[PDB]
């Protein structure tokens, strides 16, 4: 029975290698491991050298790595994602210099260039009868793999009080696990745009560059996604300047990258609904939500006392799990009328044109060859960025 077989030795291990390639315990945890007594970097050392690095190199291989990726039929870029990462943790745990972290965020950026591998993975595999059964399936053990790497990453920081250095060795352990895991991948039989069992893709663009709703949620995915992604690599670091205090106790980054990733799974769910309800106003509710968002970066702008660095966390899951509500209806309006050799070419642009405007303003606000700004000035540059994009859509959706 190849049948019975599939269901038990296939599909049962693509969700337990997606819970599996999500499973880092160390990966809330990287900043103030780094700012620590551990590696003693300076904060005017991550924020200026050391984390702008993560968002040049992150544009020098999104297109090298997306272009692989369905070249190779997406499994030795699935194993390349779990290579760079322990390429990460053995630069986190051998590395001291700041050229050995700049090249830490070298190979991270190619772990967040090949996130798209795994799930353009899983439709080139399976029949796309049983694809919604399988990808349904799959999706719950990465959203499963996220959430409960970060409540392992907390509890043994808070609970089991182990050390943030010996806590990147169990990182190794799972990191290392989950390389051998994706050596066993059942390879697929076809991709996307290279490997196909048989351009119109330059036609059927010309017909949906013309929708209204592809115009519109394409210019969110590329400057919304930009902000979103520059608070999320420097609220780490604004964690460790609200309290510095090296207790490897009283840090709670694993418990507000859960806690984001459980509210990040409740609005995903409640933005099905809306979906296809709010496609008309979707142009004000993009408004109600980037000046939700620009509240959000200010409060963390705001935030100077240590004594509420609790209140810090929490305006972080209701940012994040504010950005992943219109997500949702974001991959919808877009991919609505695309097919799929142009819908994943065109969030294959979107995500470089937002990898665009995330290298101009990480050369212009963060980078030392710029401003060289600390992040607590910096994020009030990103609430007045929100709040900038926050008009725009006002002022545009009041004019229909
Ligand atoms: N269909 C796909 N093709 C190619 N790559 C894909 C992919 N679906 C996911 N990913 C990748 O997995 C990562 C984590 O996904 P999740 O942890 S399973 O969920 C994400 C995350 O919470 C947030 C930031 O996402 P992001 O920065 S793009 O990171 C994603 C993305 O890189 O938005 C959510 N999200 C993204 N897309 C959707 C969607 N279509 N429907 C509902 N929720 C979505
Ligand atoms: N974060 C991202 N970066 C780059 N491209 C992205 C992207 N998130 C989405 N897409 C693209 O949007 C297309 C349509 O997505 P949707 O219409 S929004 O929903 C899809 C679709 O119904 C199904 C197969 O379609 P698929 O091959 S993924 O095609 C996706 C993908 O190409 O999988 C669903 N899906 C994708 N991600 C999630 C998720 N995180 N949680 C729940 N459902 C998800």
């Amino acid at each position: 029975d190849p049948e019975l077989r599939s269901w038990r030795h296939l599909v049962c291990y693509l969700c337990f290698y997606g819970f599996m390639a999500q499973i880092r315990p160390g990966e809330s945890f990287i900043t103030p491991y780094l700012l620590g007594p551990d590696k003693n970097f300076t904060r005017e050392q991550v924020t200026n050298e050391i984390t702008p690095v993560l968002s040049y190199s992150y544009l020098a291989v999104l297109v090298p790595v997306f272009l692989l990726t369905d070249y190779l039929r997406y499994t030795p870029v699935l194993l390349l994602q779990g290579l760079s990462f322990v390429s990460v943790w053995l630069l986190l745990l051998l590395g001291h210099s700041v050229a050995h972290m700049q090249l830490m965020e070298l190979f991270y950026s190619v772990t967040m260039a090949a996130r798209i591998a795994y799930s353009s993975y899983i439709f080139s595999l399976v029949r796309p009868a049983r694809y919604q059964r399988v990808a349904g399936y799959s999706r719950a053990a990465v959203l499963l793999g996220v959430f409960t790497s970060s409540v392992l990453g907390q509890l043994l920081v808070t609970v089991g009080r182990v050390s943030f250095s010996t806590l990147n060795y169990i990182s190794l352990a799972f990191l290392t696990f989950s390389v051998v895991l994706a050596l066993f991948l059942k390879r697929p039989k076809r991709s996307l745009f290279f490997n196909r069992d048989d351009a119109r893709m330059l036609r059927e663009l010309g017909d949906s560059l013309r929708r209204p709703q592809l115009r519109l949620w394409s210019l969110w995915w590329v400057f919304n996604s930009a902000g979103y992604y520059l608070v999320v690599y420097y609220v780490h670091i604004l964690w460790n300047e609200v309290d510095p205090t090296t207790n490897s106790a009283r840090v709670y980054n694993g418990a507000a990258d859960a806690a984001s990733t459980l509210l990040g799974a409740i609005t995903s769910f409640a933005a099905g609904f809306v979906k296809i309800r709010w496609a008309r106003w979707s142009k004000l509710l993009i408004a109600g939500v980037t000046a939700t968002q620009a509240g959000l970066v200010f409060l963390l702008a705001h935030t100077r006392h240590p004594s509420s660095i609790w209140l810090c966390y929490a305006a972080f899951v209701l940012f994040r799990g504010s950005y992943q509500f219109l997500v949702p209806i974001a991959t919808f309006q877009i991919a609505s009328s695309l097919s799929k050799e142009l819908c994943a070419l065109v969030f294959g642009v979107n995500t470089f044109f937002a990898t665009i405007v995330k290298t101009i303003i990480t050369f212009i606000v963060s980078d030392v060859r710029g401003l060289g700004l600390p992040v607590r000035k910096q994020f009030q540059l990103y609430s007045v960025y929100f709040l900038i994009l926050s008009i725009i859509y006002f002022l545009g959706a009041m004019l229909d």
